[PDB]
């Protein structure tokens, strides 16, 4: 149990390295966990309201549907600044 | 950019970077190709409260539909819909 | 508007063989449907409360967001016991 503090998760995605990405719908955040990895990272998305779906591409770009704000946001690998689709 | 989304649920991205979104509140699935500024509504019909979306290596799009009732498959090229 | 609820998502995933993975809220389970099998396989997850999402990685490992239990579970292909992440 290496996900910490998850609440009512909405969605899951897995990339080519086995990294798991989860929408923590109840804490308005998106978390990831490497394969066998001990502690999670919170992704630097901002201003989310009920993130719901998640997907990840072969470049490690993470896409999330920000349900409560009627939009979709993405975060490039290693970026601290999302963009809005 | 996406326009007029309402209460979106699932998202999927294929190996070309094209992003598919279940626009759950509007009973449709939309896609946006990498670099395009025009979203496309896929030719599903009859959807109500769709949620999850997936896309296979071939471009067949799968959507959960009518809450827990069904999964609808849209075949690449033909756009034939069938129920899983 | 004293009452405002959210609808829990439903998930679908597809592997490299075209096998389709589906959440089934009503039976609190995740099933898999191989192309032209006429066979619905119930995956041996345990103790699910309204699975909200499913993903499958290149090795056939199946990941599920267990919405009502604030957790993510996984099953490697052929495995009998889920791992909680």
């Amino acid at each position: 149990h290496m996900f910490t503090g998850l609440n009512t998760p909405h969605g899951v995605a897995v990339d080519s390295a086995g990294t798991v990405y989860v929408t923590d719908h109840g804490n308005n955040r998106v978390v990831k966990l490497a394969a066998g990895s001990n502690t999670q990272t919170v992704l630097p998305f901002t201003g989310l309201n009920t993130p719901s779906g998640v997907a990840v591409d072969s470049a490690g770009t993470v896409y999330v549907t920000d349900h409560g704000n009627n939009r979709v946001v993405k975060l490039a690998a290693g970026s601290n600044t999302q963009t809005v689709l």
